[PDB]
């Protein structure tokens, strides 16, 4: 916990030039069109444009620790708004173009964006979510649960139980939730397209799940400013700001990015909406 390996921190950013970027986002559009089963994998990089610093980027929580500096928040977790990328992923699921979303983010923002919980794996837990130790019932709070490390928050269960409520934030030693990880693994293995968004993929087993798509001929796309662990294994790497890549993709796919209504919780995916007809590819 003092000595916990924090991986490689503050590696240089790569920026694809605009023509190369435009050409790579079109090829990402082509792979989404061809894919039966698209799984998205998200890391702290999708929440940097909403004021929340990442871990290993130039101004990351671990990077600044290594240099004896403090990370800088431009928001509270509570006042944080989902990004363009968060709202793009909401819409891609609604029109049936995303099968499953796996996130390492504890920032609560996929849930607040209105993303269906039944298509989300929160591998490292959720700051707004507490769980009953007895009935395993989860509560999505409008404020951050004040503890970390699967501790007692001080509230009791209201299930028609008085079970002790605990946070969902894994400590370094704590293994991933069996339900979320099993569902993340399954969706990853069965995917023909895995797209990683603002993750450096350095955490096991979180960062290895996109590799499971590569078995039986699936395609891997990494979108990230820095190198990631699995750059070698990727069919397509896109070095740009994830908001720019996702707005450009959504425009190629015929899809508008929807308004955020403010914080809302959807437990179960609604029936799919109409989507644009597919272009002729080959
Ligand atoms: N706007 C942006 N657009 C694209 N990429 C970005 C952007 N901003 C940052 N990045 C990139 O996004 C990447 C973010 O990678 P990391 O910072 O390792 O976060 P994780 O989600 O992988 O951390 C996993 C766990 O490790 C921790 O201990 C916690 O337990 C976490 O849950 C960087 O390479 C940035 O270059
Ligand atoms: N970007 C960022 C920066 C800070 C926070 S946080 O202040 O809410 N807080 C959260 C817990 N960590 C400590 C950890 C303890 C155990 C860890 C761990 C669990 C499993 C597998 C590997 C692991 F390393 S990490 C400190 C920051 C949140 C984010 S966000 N947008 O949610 O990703
Ligand atoms: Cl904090
Ligand atoms: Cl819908
Ligand atoms: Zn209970």
């Amino acid at each position: 916990p003092f000595t916990a390996d924090k991986g490689k921190c503050g590696l240089p950013e790569i920026f694809d030039p605009p023509e190369e970027l435009e050409r790579k986002v079109w090829e990402l559009a082509r792979l989404v069109w061809q894919s039966s089963s698209v799984v998205f994998h998200t890391g702290a990089g999708i929440s940097t444009a909403s004021g929340i610093p990442d871990f290993r980027g130039p101004h990351g929580v671990w990077t600044m620790e290594e240099r004896g500096l403090a990370p800088k928040f431009d928001t509270t977790f509570e006042s944080a708004r989902p990004t363009q990328t968060h709202m793009a992923l909401v819409q891609l699921e609604r029109v049936g173009l995303l099968r499953f979303l796996v996130s390492q983010n504890v920032d609560g923002l996929h849930v607040r964006s209105g993303f269906p919980r039944d298509k989300l794996a929160e591998l490292h837990g959720n700051m707004f979510v507490e769980e009953c130790a007895k009935c395993k019932t989860q509560y999505v709070r409008d404020t951050v649960v004040g503890t970390m490390g699967l501790k007692a928050t001080g509230r009791l269960c209201t299930v028609a139980c008085r079970g002790e409520l605990r946070d969902t934030i894994l400590d370094w030693e704590d293994s991933l939730p069996d339900r979320d990880l099993a569902l993340a693994d399954e969706a990853s293995r069965n995917a023909d397209l895995s797209i990683t968004l603002g993750t450096s993929l350095q955490i096991r087993p979180s960062g290895n799940l996109p590799l499971a798509t590569k078995r039986r001929g699936g395609r891997l796309v990494i979108v990230n400013l820095q190198p990631t662990k699995h750059d070698r294994h990727a069919d397509l790497r896109i070095h740009g700001y994830v908001d720019e890549v996702m707005t450009r993709l959504m425009k190629h796919l015929g899809l508008e990015i929807p308004a955020w209504d403010g914080p809302r919780v959807l437990e179960r995916a609604l029936p799919p909406l109409p989507r644009p007809p597919t272009p002729k590819l080959e």
